[PDB]
Order: structure tokens, then sequence, then C-alpha cells
């Protein structure tokens, strides 16, 4: 079970869905997790999701807009527990609308908090890796980085971007023992998914070769295996976990 | 010869190699073209090539992170032309560095005019576009955005970023048809590469099965392929021109 | 006009659709084209197809999955013509079926069509080609090569067998200028079912073989001497890389 | 630990590197794991592997080639065990060649035995498969399969054409909970591996070859009920060789 143990993670946008089911099977291997929220309710709920799984863990504030805060958070944690050893970007909205149509911000928007952020945590947390010759780096992207989708030109340019930077920062970490990949979920069922009604709900199923959404563990369960050291050959890919909506 | 005659072309960046033989070569088929570059001697140097070569053509001054100057483009060209039926994005710029060492300025100058300006300048062409019901947006890559490359991780990130955008906008769009593709060069002959010591260009050379660098023409002639009616089954894909260095 | 002036190529399975149509769009920029058909009726059609269209052009009998009628349909090639710069794989059949209820022979008449042909009949020009240091071996490969299609398994993994071999053969001959390559028909107009076809096409309508032809007709050209190793996706954006 | 615990598992070519890798670790998760060989000897060996390891699981010989013997490979397991929950198609040779000198001979081998027979194979799994509505085929293609190698235009045919199979099935069949993946090695050190080395490197940016063991936790994480939600993909294990 505990492939993480004595390993300190980072996961971002921890609160609810995919982020908390990625924050608790981390630290189900052993793992100390940090889960970031938005908000202080979101940061609570993360502590009390741990506490209620009967798992070391806690829940922090995060805007990870914020370089000041981003930085402050890497080096709190190196401060309390000596070492960074996971990073899981979770952290993303959607701002959706047709292109034609879509506003300057609303671009922004999402690739601030989808591209530039994952950057520039990746960019923070890995001073410290590169110098531990130790880590893993994993981005939570998306179906629509690889395959698009109307309404989405903001969301599908940043996740294709963060899985191009991904790349880009495998080939250049090298031999230092760190290695960057993206889980790339398909339609998960989530509050997001289950507020939609059940015609469009039915819709996304015609979509999926299983006939099902996926699950937040589903997601969870990929990165972990990521996160691990057994995973230590798999560097600069993208592990789809789609339900057969997109094939590579 | 004229599979583009009476069509209007914008190509940004038109001023060497790639985006002046893409220019070029998109009015020796006929079309009117705006070429720009970033400054008003590069515009002169557009219409003087232009003029050169025996066509018809125009230089213009253009900052494709500017958006007011982008419209302004747009409305005078329509008004002028009454139609525009060809964007080329070629408005590129690299600012390699170190992920570690690289600043928020360098990421930031690379994804607003490789990836943000792609998306405004295209967002302005699809009005006309949309009413004309009928379009080319041909999008100038990188192998870079599908490989990876040390150095690039913000041109990585960007480039990748073009062509997650592209598949959306292909798939937003296609009803009313227009036909929206990258064309990925590889290691191209430019001054860029001119410029280093025969022991970096072979080094180049190696990872290209064809053994050479390819040419501003051949990324030319890719453009025009999709530019011209002939290829109006072609949408939301990228068109790989870099020797067999990267194969998909 | 004239980018293929003097060239010589053979496309297999020329006889209808898109075969015919590459046929006579490279016949159109200047090359010399021989077209194969498995039947006479089929070879007299492909003759009166250039006929048709004032083009000069040819239809050859072949059975692509016989070893000698393929090197000598190559050497008879060379013999009349003495030269061989362009193939073109369009030969090709389905036989469709569920992988559950899938009989043998229906692998095997798929596997052997789509991607044994295409080594046998690339392996045969490869001769002139490396021996004259230039080519193009353009394969007509499909859309469900790249995403799969339920009842389809043997032709997928034909033609995704054909964009492998492409690739790797690319890296293998590429240093003496042949360019390989792929295009990848979608959903193509040839001979409310076809409304659920449409629904997959973000351009909302099937394409045409004219289409592929141009597709072809452009990576044959010596403008796309830059481009190897590659599948041009045909396809009205049905699927995307 | 127990992960497939009391599941059924055939490994293809389970007698070396990669397949007695994969073969002893779907055992040490508890699945009753039959590995193939070609020869009467690997299949010992393959029983052996098992012992040194403590482990439950056994060798059989097999011919992927042999439609009959194929058939009587899943009878047999079906009787015997009542169950056939995961197949990793790992038997696989390469005869490398140019291709404008490779041989019908050369071409064949390497289509039947890496493409064809892992055709066979899993239409035969997928009988008890469809009937238990649950399932795992996990084929072992290779980067060669999606990057291409010169001397290698039959090797990277079959192994693309296994990638399409696999995800042409896993369309077929995916309404019934059966996943079908692929998991491609870049360049593993073995028997076959081990200047040579060191140009092999250069490629890599991780800086080594990989292990048979880096192939077989991936084959395990997708064998796992945990991965029943991942379906016709490729999982990359080649340190950044080739990145998709």
């Amino acid at each position: 079970d505990k492939t993480l143990d004595k390993q300190v993670a980072i996961v971002t946008g921890a609160s609810r869905g995919i982020g908390r089911a990625i924050a608790l099977e981390l630290a189900r291997r052993g793992a100390m997790v940090i889960g970031t929220a938005t908000t202080e309710a979101g940061a609570e709920g993360i502590g009390a999701a741990f506490k209620q799984a009967g798992l070391e863990g806690r829940g922090a504030v995060l805007n990870v807009n914020d370089a000041t805060a981003v930085d402050a958070l890497v080096e709190s944690t190196l401060k309390e527990f000596g070492a960074l050893n996971v990073l899981v970007n979770n952290a993303g909205i959607t701002q959706d609308q047709l292109a034609m149509r879509m506003k300057d911000d609303e671009w922004d928007a999402v690739i601030d908090t989808n591209l530039k952020a994952v950057f520039r945590l990746s960019r923070a947390v890995l001073r410290p890796m590169m110098k531990a010759r130790g880590g893993r780096i994993v981005n939570i992207t998306s179906v629509v980085g690889s395959a698009g989708n109307p309404g989405q030109v903001n969301y599908a340019a940043a996740k294709a971007g963060v899985a191009g930077m991904t790349r880009a920062l495998a080939r250049e970490i090298g031999s230092r023992g760190i290695t960057v990949n993206c889980v790339a979920p398909g339609f998960i069922d989530t509050d997001m998914t289950k507020g939609l009604p059940q015609e469009q709900q039915t819709a996304l199923k015609t979509q999926i070769p299983l006939g099902r959404l996926g699950s937040p563990e589903d997601i969870a369960h990929a990165v972990a295996f990521l996160a691990s050291p057994q995973a230590g050959y798999i560097t600069g890919t993208t592990l789809h976990v789609n339900g057969g909506m997109f094939m590579s």
C-alpha cells in the first residue's frame, strides 16, 4: 500500500471531486498531503475529509495566480516538513464561451489558472526537487486538451499547452530523476456533471465506449500510480483516463 | 496556377524567412496578400518584396498584441477588399531560457505573442469568415509544440496551445465551412540557423531523417496547399513539415 | 499545373472512387500513371477514364497479393518508361465483422490486402527509387487506423500498421531523399444512415474523392519534399491530432 | 498487496525479461498466472521462477501462431479455474532487415507473431470475458510502434497495428466492461540489450534504460480493478524517449 511513505505532496484544487480523491489517495499511500482550496471553507473541508478518512493531511488556502502565496507555500512546506516530493496541479477553472463572443478576460482567466499557474508552481517546486534529484509533478489536464470541444477554445488551448509544457520540462530536467506527466480525465462524475440535466449527461455517455462517467477515484488511482517510485521510468506522457472517449 | 484568385489573405509576421515565403507564395497563386511586420521598415520591405517578384501585395505595420490595431486591420481590409478569406498566423518570437531561470516576462511574452495573439486575430477574422460561410486559418507553429525542446518550455507550451486551440475552434466553426489547421515547421534554414557554427547546425541535421534543414519555401507550399479551395475537407489538423524529425 | 511533369506513377486500386480521382489528378499534373485493378474490366475502365479526361495514362491488372506480379509490374514499368517516381498504395478492401464473430480469412484478407501488399509494393518500388535517390510513396489509409471503429478491428489494425511502417520506412530511407507518407480519408462519398455519419463530422458533409486526390497530389509533388513519415488527415474534423 | 486476488491471468512470452517480470508481478498481487513459452524448456523455467518466488503460477507451452492450441489454452484455463480475467500479450519476435532487402518470411514472421497472434489470443479470451462482463487485455507493444525505427519496418507495422486493433476493440467491447490497452516499452535492459549502450541512452531524457519491472508495474496497474476507466490507450514507459 505505502509506496509514498514519508513523501510530502502538494495537491492544488483539492477541495472537491477529483482533487479531493487525489489528496485522499496520496495520503492513503503514506504521503503527507497539503491540499489547497481558494477559500477557508475549502481548506477546512480538505482537513475534515482527511480526518473523516482517518488519515493525516492538511488543507490550505491558495490562489494559484498569486506568486507570493505559491512561493510562500513552497517555503512553509519545506520548513515544516523538510521536503517537497510530489506536486499535483489540479487547480483549474473553465470560462466557456464561443470563440466569436469570448472576452479577453475569459481567455486570460483560463490561461492564467490552467497554464501559467501550472508553470509557476512547477518552476517553484522544481528548485528543491532538482537539488534533491527526486520528484513528481502530475498535471491534471483534460481530454479537451487532446480532442477540443466547442465553447472551450480557451480551456483546449490551456490544457494542450500544459501537455506541451510537460514534454519540454521532462526534456529539460533530464537525468535529474524527476518525472513530469499529465493525467487527462474525460467526463468524470462530479458536482459539475451531477447538476447538469439527464439529457446532457446521456449525451456525454454516448461519447464513451465504457458507457459510464468515470469517478474521481479513477483519476486518483492514475495519479497515485504515476506518483509512485514504481512509475519512475514514465515521463513526458499523458495518461488518458476517459473510458475510451479519446484514444492515442 | 491561380487557385487563390480573388482571395484576400493576411499573413502576420511576413517580414523574413518563412512568413515572407508564405506571403510571396500566396501572392503567386492569385491572392491579394497583406503581410504584416512589427515596424515600418518591415512593412515597406514586404511591399518591396512583392513589387520585386512582379506581384500585387501589401506590407503593413502591426503589433499582434494590440487589439485595437488587430481590429483595425480587419476593418480596413474589409473596407478595401470586401472579403477576408485566409489568415496565416506567423507572428511569433522565442524567449529561450531554462524553465528554472525563465523570468515571468519571458514566459508572458512568448504566451501573449504566440498564443493569445493567435486567439485574438483568429477571433477577429471569424466575423467576416462566419458571415461569408468560408475561410482559412492556418497557424504556423513548430515541431517544438509536439516534441518539446530544452530551453523552450514557454515556446512548447504556446505552440502546443495553438494546436489545442485549433482543434477546438475547428469543432466550433466547422459547420460554417471555415477550416483551421496548423503547419508545424521542423528545423528551417533561416537567419537564426545560418547564424550557428557548422558543429551546431550538423547537430540539428542528425535529428532529421532527410539529413537537411528545410526551407521557407517548404512551409510556404504547405500553407498554400491548406489555404487552397482544394483542401476544404482538411480541418483541425497539424501538417508536419520537419523532414521526419517528428512523426505522428 | 505541371508539378509532376515526366514523372512515372503507379496507383494501385485505381478503378473507382478515391483511386480513380487520384490517378486522374496525378495525370493532370503531368505524371504518366499506371492504375491497377484486380480485373480486366477494372483495367479497361482505368484506361477509359484517362481518355475521357484527355489524359495520358494506363490501366493494368494486378493482384497485389501475388509477389511475382508485383515485382513484374515494377520491372515492366521500368522497361517501358525507364523510371518509377511515385507509388500510391490505394489497393485495399474491407471485410467488416465484429471481432467476436470474425473468421481468420476475414482478418487475413484485410491484412494481406491493406498491409502486406503495401510492404510488397513499397519494397518493390524501393529498388529503382533507392537507385534514383528520389521518389514518393503515398499510402492511403483511413481515419479508422487512428480512431478505431467497431466492426473494423482488422481494418484498423491494417491501416494503423501501414502508418507505423511508413514512419519506420521514412526514417530508414530518408537519407536517400524518398518521402513516405499517409493520407487518411475520413468518410468519403463514393458508391438517416448518412445523417449519423455527418453528426461525427465538424464540416457537416462527407468528403469527396477529389479531396483525397488533391492531398495525395500535394504530397507527391517536389514541393512536398520535406514532408515525410506523416499522416495527412482528410476527414472533415472527425479526428484531430 | 492483493489487487488481483483470485483473478486468473495468461501472460504470453513469460520466460525471460519483460514477460517474466510481468508474470511474477501479477502473481505477487494475488493472480493465478499461466505464463507461456514456445518450448517446454521455457515452460519449466516459468514454473521454476514462480517456485523461486514462493508463488502460485505455472508455465504452459504455446505456439501463439497455432489456432487450435490458442483456443485450447483458453478452454483448459476455464476448465480448471472457471474464469479468465486477464490476458497479457507479450509473446513477440523481431526479424530486423532493411525493408528493400526484407524477405517475405521475415515480414510474415513478425506480423504473424506480433499482430495476428495478438488478434487470435484476444478474440479467444473475449468469449469468457464478455460472459463475465469484465476483463483486461494488455498488449505489450513498443515505442517502435509510435516513432518507427530503421531495420524494423515489419516490427513497427506489427506494433502500430496492435495499437490500432486495441482502439477498434476497445470501441467494440467497451460496453461489456472489458478494457484493452497497450503498454509500450522504450529501451529496456534485458539479455537482448545487455558505446552501444551509451548511444541508446542519449535518446532517453531520464538517462538510463528501463527495467522489466518498469513494464511489469505498468501492466499490473492497467490490470487492476482500479484502472477500469482506462481503455484504448497506450501507456508509454520509455523514459521520455517518445512523448505523446
